[PDB]
């Protein structure tokens, strides 16, 4: 009778719009409370990114939500992609080599967002375009693997902030308030569609 | 296409939460532009309440929009409008010892509301405003569609009014929840 959405971002940038959608009340460093009559909206900001920012902040991970949603910026790492569109992820990898056997985490789309596959990564990705991959970031994999300890549906929104290039940070530079904004302006459907 | 969209506020406190939903751009005093490739989102704030500020900003009306809402604080004139409720309304009129029809919002309650040019119960009244009626009547001069957004926040008695005092941010975010979702029908 009381949804109750974690939402989880790896840094304060791609968290502020969000955090000026609601009057967020500041629980413990880093974490954040909405609560109404119908949702509870908590927001955590990793500490720092990656599998290291994932480990500090979600193990244990914490029981009792429906569901979490993982949102952020993404590098594209395929030219087509468009910058400033915000995906939902379908399944997510690690990066691994070629010859690996690729252990594919499924995902729970959002509803109304284009769909995209995602890869994450332990170390920036720069080596440019190709070949099996649309969409790079650092934690959401492992975020995954966590909420699967707690049989919580897991579901990413992840806007496409930068090309995997060298060159490609330049846009993410300029235009962080545009990314967190899109963010922000995905995730507001969700809670008004309990509200 | 772009939905040119004017959001009017009576003042400051009742916008805060709204201004917050998105990185406004500030030129004029009072007047806010968010502007994107499917909506353009205006927020004008009044200077000042009632007839004089909607006089001040309105009068002339400005052409070009597609919609104006008009969001506030309501007082309650009957004791079963319960408080902190978001309603849409369905007419307005000015308090007299003639209704103008507003076009509702979906998916919220509907109401009436009276427009006073000065601050116990009364049968008869629904909601009390100080802005809607003037705001309809600068509307229909450039055949623009109207809507309001009203949150019930205190009741019109003396005692009525510490509910109003105790909860501005949380009366104003109700109204920010209310128009986020007319801003996302359009993208």
């Amino acid at each position: 009778s009381m949804f109750k959405l974690l939402l989880i971002f790896a840094d304060p940038a791609e968290a502020a719009r969000t955090l000026s959608l609601f009057p967020f009340s500041l629980n413990k460093e880093n974490f954040y409370t909405y609560h109404t009559e119908n949702v509870l909206l908590d927001v955590m900001v990793l500490k720092t990114w990656g599998y290291r920012g994932v480990v500090q902040a979600l193990s244990p991970p914490p029981s009792g939500y429906d569901l979490w949603i993982n949102a952020g910026f993404a590098g594209a790492a395929n030219p087509n992609i468009p910058l400033l569109k915000t995906y939902t992820i379908t399944s997510v990898k690690e990066l691994t080599p070629t010859t690996s056997v690729e252990e594919e985490l499924e995902v729970t789309p959002i509803p109304r967002l284009p769909l995209a596959q995602l890869t994450s990564v332990r170390s920036p990705y720069r080596d440019g375009f190709h070949e099996h991959l649309q969409l790079v970031d650092m934690e959401g994999f492992f975020i995954a693997k966590q909420a699967s300890l707690v049989a919580c549906p897991c579901s990413m929104i992840k806007v496409s902030s930068d090309y995997t290039t060298r060159e490609g940070q330049d846009f993410l530079k300029n235009n962080k308030v545009k990314l967190s904004q899109k963010l922000a302006e995905a995730i507001f459907p969700i809670y008004s569609s309990f509200i």
